């Protein structure tokens, strides 16, 4: 699917855009950058929290325009692939 | 749009409230503050808990009344406004 | 609205079942097992978690049966209730 | 109804994939394992983060394929099964 793909396309920016500033900013480990955003954008959260402002308003604006990007996503995936798969 | 307006202008005096409540009563910082009622807001959540009854109180509450808020608004953003990309 | 107020009597009965559980296996205080219900039927998620066996399969049965009630309540408070208040 | 089943036997088997995953490799207890399935999956969350590289990779995973699908189950679970209240 086009949108699918868009959609696709736009998680994986943002799940990486995240990963780049968590391991600059907050140090983390790219591979802990990159739970951290995708726990976070899935609402699922972990224990970690950002430890400086820069990280916190960061987080705060990456939260709001993700979560709906991240959920897009979510919801075609289900709607659009496993609902016909899951028929078959 | 305008209830996009409305939805913004209902997000942001909420996240306010929640900034300064949680500054005055939980002693949190105040972008502190700001980052415990995004978190919250959104269904996030972070390692932060109140410690004061009166804190405890006033989230369960501010859960329940702004949650279809906060939700709303991050609909209203992503569908309205998070659409340039139908420019592909 | 009746359907409102079912909803809400729902919600209000499986936060008071989840307070008394949680006081009493968990022996938190009727506070903090309110707290921790609340935060749990709204996905918010807290840092604390139940130490019991007993305490972790009944969070899990809890979960699945009072995520959708506790929704189906915050849905219908924000598109019965706070919808036309916001248009007044 | 069908479609519940379907979704119910899904679910279960997301649940003893989680569960015997995270009891392997992130060496939990059995129902520690289930507990951080469910409440992975469910976007709850807790204070438990896998500490191996492929458990966060498999947790990045499975949040994205089985968040839609415990999401339908719970759904249809509340409105295809959960009213009886309409007995009112
Ligand atoms: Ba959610
Ligand atoms: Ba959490
Ligand atoms: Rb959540
Ligand atoms: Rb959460």
């Amino acid at each position: 699917d086009k949108e699918f793909q868009v959609l696709f396309v736009l998680t994986i920016l943002t799940l990486i855009s995240g990963t780049i500033f968590y391991s600059t900013v907050e140090g983390l480990r790219p591979i802990d950058a990159l739970y951290f955003s995708v726990v976070t954008l899935t609402t699922v959260g972990c224990d970690i929290s950002p430890q400086t402002d820069f990280g916190k308003i960061f987080t705060i604006l990456y939260i709001f325009i993700g979560i709906g990007l991240v959920f897009g996503f979510i919801h075609k995936l289900a709607v659009n692939v496993q609902l016909p798969s899951i028929l078959s």
